């Protein structure tokens, strides 16, 4: 079994990459695509709070993302891994570190301590980082304001810091290239890991 | 201002004590009494998830108690402390430490790290611990309102003892084995000595 997470800001081609890689992996592996809360009842209710929430305190929001993460991990991810599945998970711990920790200003290590409580040692076996420049990412967003532009840059800066410190499970894919190549590089990286 | 929390297992008479003590304190201090979620909408919606939980994972439950704690602290406690009020809170971080950490088995230090993210340095100035023996506690439950319930009750008490041993300075342990009139009086007097020394 394998627990593979996908990380990157918006405009990184993440949705296209997961769907295309899923279609290629299904030939050889029992594979699933998922994202938090991913249909888990408690997680869905938490997501309703987050999405109905107005001016929510950033720490409360971080704790809700971590609570939906745990529900999705315990009721979806772990049973799938137990079945021998390759789990392709859209966003996990690193999204909270880059968005809540870095971009929102809580502190990466403070958001890490929170998410280590939530995942309780269950780190991904492999994490694909779709390394897009802010400029290409910004262009893909308009295809698919000032505060939004700067928040997007801060998210990327956050991801740079996370990938700088930890580089074992992390595999950076050049997401500035056309999506066909981003898909191919992501596919080859996954196969190399799975076949090892 | 002062942030005073109230802790204890069920059967310690905690609700009864806090109500009576608050009623006496209102006569001399600008004081509010609250508990989580305490009407804060997001906290109330979180409370509904906790209660609707079917064999909920203990870590998710702990994070929901901590998110409810943040909302209640941010919207009710901190603004009252900024207005110079005395804030009496029925259950706070130590309830998570004792129930989720010790009795549920997540570990006190792990639940403490979660709750330190939630409270962001805002520990109580004083914590009243209603120190009821497991035997008096057991009997009081049967009068106010099995083997598994008794064991969890003993574990909650053992947990609070562990927390108090490691952080004695913040706590004031009140004999909760004595009649409720006496528990109220000792709790009220402990709070007065603290309030008149600030
Ligand atoms: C997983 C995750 C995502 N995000 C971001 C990722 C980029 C998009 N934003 C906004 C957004 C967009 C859509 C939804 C949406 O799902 O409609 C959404 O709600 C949730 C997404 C995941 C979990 C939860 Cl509890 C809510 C959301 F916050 C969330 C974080 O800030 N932190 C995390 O840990
Ligand atoms: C504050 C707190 C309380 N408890 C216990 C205290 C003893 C009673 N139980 C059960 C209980 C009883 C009533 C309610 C109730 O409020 O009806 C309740 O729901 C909540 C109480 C506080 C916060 C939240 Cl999110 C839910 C509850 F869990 C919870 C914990 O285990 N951890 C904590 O952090």
């Amino acid at each position: 079994s394998a627990f593979i997470t996908f990380e990157g800001p918006e405009g990184s081609g993440k949705t296209t990459v997961i769907n295309e890689v899923y279609h290629r992996l299904v030939k050889d592996y029992d594979v699933i695509m998922t994202r938090e809360p991913g249909g888990v009842p408690t997680g869905e209710e938490i997501r309703k709070i987050v999405l109905e929430g107005n001016d929510m305190d950033i720490r409360t929001e971080a704790m809700l993302f971590a609570a939906s993460r745990r529900e999705h991990l315990v009721l979806k991810v772990i049973p799938a891994l137990k079945e021998g599945k390759v789990v392709l998970c859209d966003r996990y711990i690193d999204s909270s570190l880059a968005y809540q920790g870095y971009a929102r200003g809580i502190g990466v290590e403070e958001v890490r301590a929170l998410n280590e409580f939530a995942i309780n040692g269950l780190y991904p076996d492999l994490t694909i980082y779709l390394n897009v420049s802010a400029e290409v990412g910004r262009e893909r967003i308009i295809k698919n304001d000032q505060e939004d532009l700067k928040f997007h840059e801060k998210v990327i800066e956050g991801y740079q810091e996370i990938i700088h410190n930890e580089s074992q499970r992390f595999k950076s894919v050049n997401a500035d290239q056309p999506l066909e190549n981003v898909v191919e590089d992501t596919y080859q990286t996954i196969i190399k890991y799975l076949e090892k």
